[PDB]
């Protein structure tokens, strides 16, 4: 059955490790890793989760099973994160949360929600995007398409030729924005054109699918939510995915919540069962540690304060080497405007590299990127930069 | 879009938890939950998995992804646990093993696996079974069907009627079979019954599907799995999916894994990379602490035998109440042969009684069993005995 009937091939990222300690030059820089790295290139565990990890270890009395849709004060936490206080979706009760193994974890199960429970067959995800949009989506049994976004030619949103083929979006369409902002290119729809979007998806049909992974990494916990908080005001029905393993540094521990907004009470009540019915058919209930501790950190203003202070030590060191890269540019090798890479936010960014400029600084220069020219910039140390610069400059 | 269109219904087990702590009488005693008891009425962390969890709280210098198919060790340790130390499945590398988030969570990757990689179509699997088996398999797209087990007129397997039960399966079929022993019934095939159900798939066609949740619970680590272990000799192919949720305390952290054998270390390989393909499109990582957990235990001869003893615990204590149920009827109630609860294996039973005797139980004496007549015998403390017999003695 198994039987030479089978075949590969590689989830494009993850290819690119293996291929690289394997170079001892050192093999002096791999940038396009999934993960943030601080001054010295380790990824560490958060002080604050640390300490909320000690509580844990000291209070838990049990390991006896999760409620489906996971613990009650993270659900609370999440939408009030999401939402803001007072926001009148959480009271109203019009929103339901669902805790799930990480970002990739909630959108599945929305996809398997909707795939089974609805009327949607097809969804719409940005040009470029996530890699892994395209097999979660697809995989539940919908379809996936793609409207353009950005390019590469004058490095921004093309907010014309954007609007203008999310037009071929019929009623009962899916819409996937990522809420902070973008990955690969690191591109900001302003509040100016979220409002926009948010109008269409009112007047149009589309039900939207926010993916927010990078809360907190662009301009500040508030504010990056601020799209997502223009449409949840038009808006009746919605579906967010939310993540805290980039801004929570909790990654292996698999830690996000599907929630849906859904016109009342009484209908995200009864849509939220055959939602907790998907999750059943799953993992049946979530790993409670990494979801225990954003709960517990969230919920004690003293490890909150910590917290957030991580949150933005993380978000500034980006900030630092964002200006730090663009003029080791201009400082080092002339020829072009590289300025972009100066805001435009969170970790990823796209260079503006050809395949062969990828392949020219992979094999002899050390420089590591994906294919597309996406470099993570959270990936490069004070002492990287002038010889980071080397290689880009060597290729112009 | 989710208005007024969705549903409801409530998976069995759980409908009848929220009904129960609500009597107040105490609501004396819940039985039929899907979690063991100690002497008190509590299900705690297990002190070796606690010593091993602040190992970690020491050890743990990042919270960076895993890999799709887990920890390297703790895959190590599930084949060496599954198949014995030697065993040519392990090197021969015939065999490959993802961890997943549970044992219900490496169903779903096996069933997904098999549903877009494989032929298979149908799935076989007994009467009757756990609850979730039959929403696992059909939402990955396949379909489940029913070989006949037991049969509550004469309290055993009817080897004759299950053996002339599964010709009507065909070459492309998975037949899954519950390694240790059996939920709800709690009835063992003996190995001879195993020696041929092993050797009808051979010369039959079908893929086994071990389904491996109480290991250790019913004789002992080694001697439970030798089942699994006669299958594993004859076959070229097969598919066990193990869970460490219920013999390492470890519920709420979700700890399984999804293994498979499959004839040849170059087709394992390429079979196992389609497996992972799955898991990219599910959860995309698993989670780490509850793994590795049970891979620090497990790699660590003093508290390795330290959890070995609690495993020795808990198994002695159902084994106790079989014995103390049993003949606290015999001695406080005469009315029929209740023998088979003792020598049958694991914490599920099914009693004999009624729908009607469930509900003559629950709604006035207390007792609270799920609808099939299903009671955990873990569930039952010293002290609950002789008023719980009283009920099922009022009863009959
Ligand atoms: C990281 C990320 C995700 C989710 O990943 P998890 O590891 O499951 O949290 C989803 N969307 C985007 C855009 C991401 O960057
Ligand atoms: C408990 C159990 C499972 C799996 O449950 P998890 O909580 O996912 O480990 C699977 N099969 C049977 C028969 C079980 O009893």
């Amino acid at each position: 059955m198994f039987e030479n009937i089978t075949a590969a091939p590689a989830d494009p990222i993850l290819g690119l490790a293996d291929l690289f300690r394997a170079d001892e030059r050192p093999g002096k820089i791999n940038l396009g890793i999934g993960v943030y790295k601080d001054e010295t290139g380790k990824t560490p565990v958060l002080t604050s989760v640390k300490k909320a990890e000690q509580y844990l270890l000291e209070n838990e009395t049990t390991k006896n099973y999760l409620g489906i849709d996971g613990i009650p004060e993270f659900g609370r936490c999440t939408q009030e994160l999401l939402f803001g206080k007072g926001s009148a979706l959480i009271n109203d009760k019009r929103a339901r949360t669902a805790q799930t193994p990480g970002g990739t974890g909630a959108l599945r199960v929305a996809a398997d929600f909707l795939a089974k429970n609805t009327s949607v067959k097809r969804v719409w995800v940005s040009n470029p995007s996530w890699p892994n949009h395209k097999s979660v989506f697809n995989s539940a049994g919908l379809e996936v398409r793609e409207y353009a976004y950005y390019d590469a030619e004058n490095h921004t949103l093309d907010f014309d030729a954007l609007i203008n083929s999310l037009n071929e979006a019929q009623a009962g369409d899916v819409v996937l924005f990522h809420g902070c902002c973008h990955n690969p290119t690191g591109i900001d729809p302003t509040l100016e054109q979220w409002q926009t979007l948010a109008q269409l998806s009112v007047e149009k049909g589309w039900l939207p699918l926010f993916d927010f992974a990078f809360q907190g990494f662009a301009r500040g916990l508030e504010e990056d939510a601020e799209g997502l908080r223009a449409f949840a005001a038009m808006h009746k029905e919605l579906i967010v995915a939310s993540s805290y393993s980039k801004n929570f540094g909790l990654y292996n521990e698999r830690v996000g919540a599907c929630t849906l907004v859904a016109a009342d009470s009484e209908t995200v009540d009864r849509a939220f069962s055959q939602m907790k019915a998907a999750i059943r058919a799953n993992y049946s209930n979530p790993p409670a540690h990494g979801a225990s501790v954003v709960a517990t950190i969230l919920s004690n203003d003293a490890l909150r304060a910590i917290w957030e202070q991580e949150l933005t030590d993380m978000r500034q060191r980006i900030q630092r080497m964002r200006q730090l890269f663009v003029n080791t540019l201009q400082e080092k090798g002339a020829n072009r405007d590289f300025s972009f890479i100066i805001k435009q936010n969170g970790m990823f960014s796209f260079s503006g590299l050809t395949k062969e400029q990828v392949l020219r600084l992979r094999e002899e220069f050390g420089v590591y990127a994906v294919a597309s020219g996406r470099v993570n910039v959270a990936g490069m140390t004070p002492d990287n930069m002038a010889p980071l610069c080397e290689a880009i400059v060597a290729v112009l």
